[PDB]
């Protein structure tokens, strides 16, 4: 049908159907007279897969050959969605599998909604683990992910009464096509026991076994036949374990729990044993399968030639005192060398600059789980701290304010600084927060190591989040100029020449046009909902936090609602609001948060004199399924984070791409963002991060604000008063209490600016042809954001090697 | 290479090695370098179970077009063994799959040991059940096996310092190729809650809800192209179960413990709510999928007319109950109506007479897990006893002797007395079994109701039995009379023509010999054993017992011991002492007893003065695919349990059919086996059922027999004395104990003649051509012993439905 969904040739579509027709038959045992969607489904998934096995047999075959020097990506969370269509795509196999099934008597699309996402994260972090990997493919990096196989991934969030309640999240329940089991290279990991000191060193003895046994996932590169490994472990009981007799077999649940769930916290910190548990796991099992594939090439001192070590976050921070323990107590390095080898190996990744959610493990844990790892640990720190008072002699507060151990009622060890230390690079994830990190919380770090420090703005895949999700931008593009963009985005540059191109303007309108329709019919048939498809799409879907800001979001909305009860003939440009995301289950203001979007929605979308003029909804279960529908219906992306909170944000990068313009604050990546497109071409309001720095000096005052702003203070009395919650006047007290008392976020300080930016965003929105001109200009200058460029940079400054576009030979 | 193998043809071979391959690489990812011997059998599995689909698709197609009467064969074990070589055997692929792997550069027998047993039972109960599928399919026969899916079978047994250890049954560990899960066929299955009565009758509410998810595995006929079904179930928490949140989900354990572990107990009832939950959920959901497809065939008349339900002892005797639910409260049937359909529908095979043995559940917990079910319970008590006092009026004994709840310190349901009352067939396994049920523990019942009792003597299948493990006897015999034998037993009788031929009696003798040379060699590779193969392979092999007296030969090994002692240089027959057999890990006599065993074995092998003449070796962890090799191997088959207590054995028929003689007492089937053969063709010794009862009147006095026989009393005192544990002189003084003061059993009342009686054996076996020729006059009457005419009687004389010999079209 489109021409970048590949060709439909007849000896292929012969080739599909007949092979579809034998899974159906010899794998899941059906006929046409009873199967399912579900056995459909699982036909195709099987059909495609087999596809892959040739590809990723002779990648893996190729390194070994060749021997390049491999990337281990260390990860808590891959959160990957999908897998049949981003399949398709890189394999260039849609168009042959959509006639191919069509002829079959089936809708390919259809059969796509059924797939489970693979759902192994919480947001931005773990969906930039799923991109990176994609776009080391594309890149021919020898490249594997590392991580955890959860038996239930983030919940699945169900709305009741305005509540959001949690749901499990069964995915593998009809068993996942896309892994393969490797029983046979599962691995014993260590827990608690003792270390004991003999005449050649220590001994850590007395142990509890769990086993970790590999799945490994395949990812494919964009047309370049490279097949890449996840590779995600799963806790198993060793079969002596607890070995009155039924109890001892049903405790193996214990030692099993440790890959039952992910922690469901995005940016906080919650010091549970488990979850220490899950990071020891990850990286033990982890570097145990590095060390075999790099003896299978005695002298260690090539093996951060051979070996590159990427941290995501602090949470596989445990890597660094593992490879000592492995290299002075099993190999018998002397500590000197174990450090230089360890320190070469090793890169760490900030996320965020949030206090709350940076990892500070009790020391008294450490002590009962890894006790050999926190004598390394003490070691680390004395020999740092050495170095510090070297450099900086006297200075005696930069020694405590530097070690690895805090201080206090409880003592803790601050893994960040753990990472600094044994890292030879650190970076931040978009320039403005690579510089916060070398000017506040890594200023003493800085000072002493400068040439650490490195930033590497984030991006995100134009296969998934263009190609795949929307194909019919894609495909307008295609027609101007060409395909190469899909594996270059910079390419889109091009597209700056067809700004005053008539016949561009007009397709780029009825692709957006088209989205629209086809997701506010999503709407009504999933969940019932009316939606008016010629109304501005006003789009903020992220997780809830305070620092994001949806409750600015939420003053905005009622003061249009106000302004129109107040002057109910006059026009106004019509919106549908959409916000959605999930709220951490121990987080109770971003549950209520939640309860107020909700009950907002109740009083807006029933009052007789709106009409169709504004619509409030809340996008149930967002995710990244969902969000391949609903950013390329986007208008409006609210990216209004308090500046110097958003690390980067990667949400932004894909509506960018996808043809919305921003309201946002210069914060994260939007910075970049804006830089790339022209500020001109950007809705951008609010206080700097100096106009933060400055409030936070003489004090933020949210009474000041309530005060001066009359349409404010009429909210404030409207929430406070009960109009919206009749029933509960009192219900969102909590809620008010934060914003006039206690609010790190500054949500008043921003109401002004950003109430008159949405002034301007609304005025632009009434002139059609301008609208899209500078929607054009958007999508032009996305480029930077690509991953490939993300991953490009990790590459030549980080690990030492050079990405490869070349194609590896088919069949 | 042998003819009953079937055909290797050149179109067949070249296709097999097609699909191996074709699986090694699409199914398995691996390639002929980096393949491991586990891959291969994988590869192989796939390949044969391709064989398998159209053949199931179409069998089923069938009854649903037909719509005969089905079998529903309840049972909480089926001790099915390893899968591949039986599928095999039954669709005649072996000598082809032979061919294909020879020539892919394999060796097929290897790629067998590496398959795990299904050790989804116990014993002899549990095997039944599977012999039983096999027959029901061979026969045409619309039967359905329903039971439970167990995480953890039977567990392994490992040997340490001559005691037992368990180690836990990890099966699925590699994932299983012989299941399908049905995740679509899932059902709801409620627990606890309360009775609520309306207007219209009672209710259950406030249930706590476990989902059973089905997983098929296939069943095929011999060579007759027919595949019925086994489904199991297995245990899954709903989404929304326990829903801080993390908790919740790592709670989800709880529910689906249900199908985690078998309880092994084999002949002793532990009344834990565990098991009552098995029992439960077996039956709840079994139950539910036989209405849904009845329904799709209202009028609930027709049900016993297309539907019969076989429980396997009384661990589904919920289903009465359940069946008196469904139909009185959801289906809306009158009381008399539903019971009607109830008795007409069930039928009940009960396998033991140890009291303790029985299962009585403690009304508490009834009341709590199961209150409507404890409700109907006692209703269908009330009206049965109202019928037992108008038969025997005035005959209150009686009335306390037959009520389904039992009196005393706690209420008990006597479980066996509720199948009685609620099926129209009670049987037994073997002629004096079922008259001992007819004369004692249920001779109340038998009064009452005289037409329900019958008698179905047990059988094994000849598939597994005889061609499977003994391919060198099935085709000796199969060179003699054709190969018809192999689906209608009875036909070896013809053998008897060859009693006095010499060709046959050394082919006969030539077999054996090669069997006990291959399981010689088995010994040494996999236990560093060294047995002499020319010496009588004396094999007991069962589990671990008291009433099944493995003490009994004990007793005669270490006589055998003391006489060669005593006179060092005498001729004796050698021996090689084999006992084999797991103890329940709660069961402290029974693990004393595998202590004994190995301590005799410890004292007899390193004595210089025996030298090769007496070797005793246990066996460690018996099971199915141990059973398949030993078997074939034996001499002599030691079946010698107190006269009334082994209820059939199973086992004494398998070595009938492979060539050993057997010794044994007139006790469940070898008296049917002694009459079959002719009592000169069997080693009968020992008190009959009469003088157990006779020496219980006056009562059982071992005092007497240590006194009058001073061979007994010489091992008593070396056990008493320490000669069989110098480190711990005490060690076996329970053993004593029992034996003197507390034996059940009467060990001591059938120790002469069972000495004598061995004697007779070695004094036969020193005249080869006379053993053989009683050997054949064994294996010529084996032929009653095929459960293909055990099943052909429960059809005709219990399920009221017909055998069919009749093939199924092919492709
Ligand atoms: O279908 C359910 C089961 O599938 C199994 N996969 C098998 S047998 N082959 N895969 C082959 C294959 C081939 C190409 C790509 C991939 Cl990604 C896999 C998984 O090991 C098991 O964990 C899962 O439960
Ligand atoms: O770099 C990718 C994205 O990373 C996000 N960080 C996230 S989701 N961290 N989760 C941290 C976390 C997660 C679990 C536990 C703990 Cl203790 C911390 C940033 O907020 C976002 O600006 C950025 O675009
Ligand atoms: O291989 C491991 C997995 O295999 C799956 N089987 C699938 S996908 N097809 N089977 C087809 C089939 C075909 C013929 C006979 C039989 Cl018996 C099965 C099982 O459902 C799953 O529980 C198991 O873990
Ligand atoms: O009919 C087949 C065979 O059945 C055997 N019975 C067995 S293994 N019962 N297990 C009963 C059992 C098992 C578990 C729990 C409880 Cl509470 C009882 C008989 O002992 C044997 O003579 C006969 O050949």
């Amino acid at each position: 049908q489109i021409s970048v969904r590949g060709l439909a040739g007849v000896e292929n579509v012969t080739e599909l159907k007949k092979n579809f027709n034998r899974h159906l038959h010899f794998t899941l045992v059906k006929d046409r007279n009873v199967a399912t969607p579900r056995d459909y489904y699982f036909a195709l998934a099987h059909t495609v897969r087999d596809h892959l096995v040739g590809r990723w047999i002779r990648t893996q075959q190729h390194y070994y050959e060749k021997d390049p020097k491999r990337i281990y990506y260390l990860s808590l969370e891959f959160y990957m969605g999908r897998t049949l269509q981003n399949t398709m795509v890189n394999l260039a196999l849609e168009n042959a599998c959509d006639e191919a099934t069509y002829q079959l008597g089936l809708d390919m699309e259809e059969l796509e909604e059924i797939e489970e996402d693979a759902g192994l994260g919480n947001g931005g972090l773990g969906r930039l683990a799923a991109c990176f990997l994609d776009s080391m493919a594309t890149l021919g990096l020898a490249a594997y992910g590392y991580g955890i196989r959860y038996e239930f991934g983030i919940f699945n969030q169900k709305i009741c009464g305005g509540w959001q309640m949690e749901e499990a999240d069964d995915w593998l329940r009809y068993g996942n096509p896309w892994e393969k089991a490797r029983p046979e290279f599962t691995l014993p990991v260590h827990f608690y026991g003792r270390v004991e000191h003999t005449s050649q060193g220590a001994k850590w003895v007395d142990t509890q076994v769990v086993l970790a046994m590999p799945y490994d996932t395949p990812v494919p590169g964009y047309r370049n036949n490279v097949v890449n490994t996840m590779r995600l472990w799963s806790a198993k009981a060793p079969n002596d374990f607890n070995l009155g007799y039924i109890q001892a077999v049903l405790d193996r649940n214990l030692a099993e729990n440790i890959s039952r769930v992910l922690y469901p916290n995005d940016n906080f910190f919650e010091g549970k044993e488990l979850r220490l548990k899950q990071e020891y796991f990850v990286v033990a099992a982890t570097l145990q399968d590095i060390i075999r594939r790099f003896k299978s090439s005695t002298n260690f001192d090539a093996f951060p030639d051979k070996v590159a070590i990427q941290l995501n976050d602090t949470h596989p921070s445990l890597a660094i005192p593992e490879l000592m323990r492995v290299l002075v107590d099993l190999e018998r390095l002397d500590w000197d060398k174990a450090w230089e080898v360890t320190v070469k190996t090793c890169a760490y990744t900030n996320h965020t600059v949030l206090p709350e959610a940076l990892e500070r493990w009790p020391v008294h844990l450490l002590e009962t789980l890894l006790p050999r790892h926190l004598q390394i640990i003490y070691e680390i720190n004395q020999r740092f701290l050495n170095r510090v008072a070297a450099a900086f002699p006297g200075d005696v507060d930069r020694l405590r304010r530097m070690s690895l151990v805090e201080e206090g009622a409880v003592k803790r060890i601050n893994m960040a600084h753990l990472c600094i230390a044994g890292s030879h690079a650190v970076n931040g994830v978009a320039r403005i927060h690579s510089e916060i990190l070398k000017k506040t919380i890594f200023k003493d770090f800085y000072e002493l190591e400068p040439h650490k420090f490195q930033n590497k703005t984030n991006g995100i895949t134009p296969r998934r989040w263009l190609v795949l999700c929307n194909p019919g931008l894609a495909e307008i593009i295609a027609e101007r100029i060409g395909e190469e963009y899909i594996s270059d985005l910079d390419q889109l540059r091009k597209l700056l020449s067809y700004v005053d191109d008539e016949a561009f303007i007009r397709d780029v309108a009825k692709v957006k046009q088209e989205n629209k329709l086809k997701f506010a019919a999503y709407l009504e048939r999933e969940y019932k909902v009316h939606i008016n498809p010629n109304s501005l799409f006003d789009v903020q879907v992220k997780r809830i936090h305070e620092y994001k800001r949806q409750l600015l979001n939420c003053l905005h909305v009622i003061t249009l609602y106000n302004r129109i009860k107040k002057e109910p003939n006059k026009f106004v440009v019509p919106r549908t609001v959409m916000i959605g995301g999930k709220a951490a289950p121990g987080y109770h203001m971003a549950k209520m948060i939640i309860k107020l979007i909700t009950a907002i929605g109740d009083v807006v979308n029933h009052d007789p004199v709106v009409g169709d003029r504004l619509r409030v909804i809340f996008l149930e279960n967002y995710r990244v399924s969902l969000a391949e529908k609903v950013i390329p219906a986007a208008d409006l992306s609210e990216q209004i984070s308090t500046a110097g909170t958003e690390a980067s944000g990667t949400g932004n990068m894909k509506f960018m791409l996808n043809g919305a313009l921003t309201i946002g604050t210069m914060d994260g990546a939007n910075v970049e963002m804006a830089e790339e497109a022209g500020e001109e071409n950007f809705f951008i309001f609010g206080m700097r991060v100096e106009d933060v720095d400055r409030l936070d000096q003489r004090g933020y005052n949210a009474q000041e604000y309530y005060d001066r702003i009359p349409e404010l203070r009429q909210i404030i009395e409207q929430l406070s008063s009960g109009f919206f919650s009749p029933k509960q006047p009192d219900l969102f007290k909590d809620i008010v209490n934060m914003l006039m008392h206690h609010d790190r976020f500054k949500v008043f300080a921003d109401y002004e600016e950003y109430v008159k930016c949405q002034e301007r965003v609304s005025a632009l929105y009434k002139n059609p042809r301008e609208w899209t001109r500078m929607v054009i200009r958007n999508i032009a200058t996305s480029g930077k954001f690509s991953s490939d460029r993300t991953i490009a940079q990790y590459a030549r400054e980080i690990w030492g090697v050079e990405p490869s576009r070349q194609r590896l030979p088919a069949p």
